[PDB]
């Protein structure tokens, strides 16, 4: 299994704000949907509130720390270990967001893919800070720009 983040962020890694996000950028909307379509994407309990319904044609799997919680259309996983212990077997998993979720998956992270937005927008969240010296850009395409780095 690899495991790829996939985060649109501007120069100061803003990803949110209020639990939206700062921007709307159609390019990056479609370049999301290529990518994640047919793969499982994990994602924050917070973030699929954000997004306010299950991603058609994916296996949406939310992490919670609500045991009653049920989301229809999607699997409940309680951690992010036991997400990535039941999807074994997959080739790729794919982990959207949020801030909260970046972080923890961070280190187990063998591929990322950014969109980084050259502005400075007002927000509240974050995507974490990786050390540049510890990963490689396998494709770089600027448009904002898509960054493909390889561990
Ligand atoms: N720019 C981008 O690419 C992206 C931006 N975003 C933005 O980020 C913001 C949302 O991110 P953020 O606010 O950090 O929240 P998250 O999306 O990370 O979700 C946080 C929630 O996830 C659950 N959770 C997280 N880690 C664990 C764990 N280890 N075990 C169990 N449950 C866990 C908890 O849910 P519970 O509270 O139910 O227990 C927690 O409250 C929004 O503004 C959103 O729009 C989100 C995705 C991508
Ligand atoms: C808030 N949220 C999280 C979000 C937003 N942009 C991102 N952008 C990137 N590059 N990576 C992410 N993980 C990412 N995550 C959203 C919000 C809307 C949709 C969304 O409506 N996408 C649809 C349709 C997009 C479209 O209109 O074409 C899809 O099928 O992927 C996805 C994620």
């Amino acid at each position: 299994m690899i495991i790829t983040l996939i985060a649109a962020m501007d120069k100061n890694r803003l990803i949110g704000r209020n639990n939206e996000l700062p921007w709307h950028l159609p390019a990056d909307l479609a370049h999301f949907k290529s990518i994640t379509l047919g793969k499982p994407i994990v994602m924050g309990r917070r973030t699929f509130d954000s997004i306010g319904k299950p991603l058609p044609h994916r296996r949406n799997i939310v992490i919670t720390q609500q045991k009653n919680l049920i989301i229809e259309g999607c699997d409940i996983f309680y951690s992010l270990d036991d997400a990535l212990s039941a999807l074994t077997k997959e080739p790729e998993v794919i982990i959207i967001g949020g801030a909260r979720i970046f972080k923890e998956a961070l280190p187990k992270a063998d591929k990322m893919i950014l969109t980084i937005i050259n502005h400075s927008f007002e927000g509240d969240v974050y995507f974490p800070e990786w050390n540049d010296k510890e990963w490689k850009i396998t494709s770089q395409i600027k448009h904002f720009q898509f960054l493909e780095l390889r561990r």
